[PDB]
């Protein structure tokens, strides 16, 4: 919509107060004109017809519980935008400041969130397994990273390339959580998962096996469920990225950690320069090694750590 850029205030899903960039034209809309060609948040109104209506508010105050998921979708989209721009010099998901669009209140009791090829979509959860999914910065950045992958490597969403596509989203979703720096960790979705249970999440990068995911290639899932295990086998790559950043000994193989910033650089470079739609795990290892070599040199600690991390998870 055409109007003036304004600044509203509201509460997110977890009761935290924040400012949001809005646009004024009769109503105050969730339209942030300060980043690229806009960040736009819509109301799906418990339906599945997308995008729904551009979110409109009478007074620029967003404190109703109905407002909360839209507050977070809009705000965390802006944080993720800032991360890619400030850290990777990437403008929006296509690298050309494409508008970022999100719809919240999708369906009824919908325990999931996803990128549909054109926009972000968040359920409200059923209140037991999930609360509104946009309350998790790692969930928002996970899903926006799928848009990044779709415009770069284009990793096919099946089998090994699919598990890479998943891992990449877990990695950058986690690096975005650390960038925003509110209770960061190496688990996925903990802020919005199971409000009755402390300390759990959907997935762990530091210990995939915690939730039944493989942490070594010899444990890969080779069946047909979950598109050949894209959310299951990502554990192998998640563990490798955790090792590259943090270090550790995993099945007897020791890895020297190089930290989050370097992990982010190496994997962003692999994603955007080396990976292709059909890349398998072994080709990921070569891309990450070539990335680390470009960035730090072939004799570097960084290259040696990438090789050790992939050895530790059984990927040659
Ligand atoms: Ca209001
Ligand atoms: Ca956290
Ligand atoms: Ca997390
Ligand atoms: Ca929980
Ligand atoms: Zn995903």
């Amino acid at each position: 919509i055409t109007g003036t850029s304004t600044v509203g205030v509201g509460r997110g899903v977890l009761g935290d107060q924040k400012n949001i960039n809005t646009t004024y034209s009769t109503y105050y809309y969730l339209q942030d004109n300060t980043r690229g060609d806009g960040i736009f948040t819509y109301d799906a109104k418990y339906r599945t017809t997308l995008p729904g209506s551009l979110w409109a508010d009478a007074d620029n105050q967003f404190f109703a519980s109905y407002d909360a998921p839209a507050v977070d979708a809009h705000y965390y989209a802006g944080v993720t935008y800032d991360y890619y721009k400030n850290v990777h010099n990437r403008l929006s998901y296509d690298g050309n400041n494409a508008a970022i669009r999100s719809s919240v209140h999708y369906s009824q009791g919908y325990n999931n969130a996803f990128w549909n090829g054109s926009e972000m979509v968040y359920g409200d959860g059923d209140g037991q397994t999930f609360i509104p999914l946009s309350g998790g910065i790692d969930v928002v950045a996970h899903e926006l990273t799928h848009a990044v992958t779709d415009y770069t490597a284009g990793l096919i969403y099946q089998n090994e390339s699919g598990a890479i596509n998943e891992a990449i989203s877990d990695i950058f979703g986690t690096l975005v959580e650390f960038y925003a720096n509110k209770n960061p960790d190496w688990e996925i979705g903990e802020d919005v998962y199971t409000p009755g249970i402390s300390g759990d999440s959907l997935r762990s990068m530091s210990d995939p096996a915690k939730y039944g995911d493989p942490d070594h290639y010899s444990k890969r899932y080779t069946g047909t469920q979950d598109n050949g295990g894209v959310h299951i086998n990502s554990g192998i790559i998640n563990k490798a990225a955790y090792l590259i950043s943090q270090g550790g000994t995993h099945y007897g193989v020791s890895v020297v950690g190089i930290g989050r910033d370097k992990l982010g650089k190496i994997f962003y470079r692999a994603l955007t320069q080396y990976l292709t739609p059909t890349s398998n795990f072994s080709q990921l290892r070569a891309a990450a090694v070539q990335s680390a070599t470009d960035l730090y040199g072939s004799t570097s600690q960084e290259v040696a750590s990438v090789k050790q991390a992939f050895d530790a998870v059984g990927v040659k």
